[PDB]
């Protein structure tokens, strides 16, 4: 009763697990470990400084941002940065998630992966 | 009963709106979406580590730091960084929100925008 | 009844406060202000993108990742920065404060101060 798991699937297949909790009018999501994008899971795979992955699933996630630290792989180097993440849902009811981070770069992303993440916030 | 709006004027005459939601004895505080905040608005312009907004309003609000993506636009330069924020009162009863960052510059402050920053905790 | 205090015992022998408070099916930890720790508190002291604090206490603290504002000394430079850290307990029992950060430097640790950390929170 305290909480519901959920899923996501990205462009190329992968499982994104996720488990809510509710703490009253909050509910708190943690996603699952070991997360790895691949570039063909953003909607653009050039490592701007927001990136999208658009999502597929059953139901509806909107959250705060939480902060993250992500590594980029791209074919020349590796990137270790803190960014900020946040699930949202589009104008034609697309769930996102987004990643904000502080330097755009002229290469394309091979790998992004999630190497510890603050929980979810949503205010229900 | 679950929530309550608040809000504080900057020294420039800006309104920054705010909601705070009870969750037993913490609170949580989410600030108005599109904060744009300008030097005039700063203690000090100058482009310093840490940052002062002093603050007036009805309420005080003391809160845990919390972290935001901030734009930072200075004469020749656009800054986007994260930052630590935190909402603090003084010896004086006059509130501040305090913003913290990694790298003192000798630039002077036009502007500093919110791009998006996490829920802010009180404990009450 | 709503909260309870612990500390941890650094490698060096100082004391790591905490206050933990309960709200229903989630903990919300903080630490006390001014923490200071030396190169002696890291399992290694070299200036690493992944550090470990070693601790000793009567209680486990297991937490989600939480973001910080740390000062990095060592004997040349000092570095500001935003980093992660997260309690976990180790394989043998052993509880550890993890730091995360962005660059590994062949530097040796003198001192990491917090200048501020968002709340921990933990999932019982
Ligand atoms: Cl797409
Ligand atoms: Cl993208
Ligand atoms: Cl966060
Ligand atoms: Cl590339
Ligand atoms: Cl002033
Ligand atoms: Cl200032
Ligand atoms: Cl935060
Ligand atoms: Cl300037
Ligand atoms: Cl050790
Ligand atoms: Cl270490
Ligand atoms: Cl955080
Ligand atoms: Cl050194």
């Amino acid at each position: 009763v305290s909480y519901s798991d959920g899923h996501f699937l990205t462009k190329s297949g992968g499982v994104i697990n996720f488990r809510k909790t509710r703490v009253t009018s909050i509910t708190i999501t943690i996603l699952g470990e070991f997360l790895t994008f691949k570039g063909a899971d953003f909607k653009s795979s050039t490592l701007k400084d927001e990136l999208l992955i658009p999502l597929e699933g059953a139901v509806q996630l909107n959250t705060a941002p939480s902060t993250a630290l992500c590594i980029f792989i791209t074919t020349d180097h590796v990137y270790r940065e803190l960014c900020m993440m946040q699930f949202l849902t589009d104008v034609d009811k697309t769930p996102f998630l987004v990643v904000l981070r502080s330097e755009s770069k002229h290469e394309t992303i091979q790998y992004m992966h999630i190497v510890t993440v603050h929980p979810f916030l949503s205010l229900t």
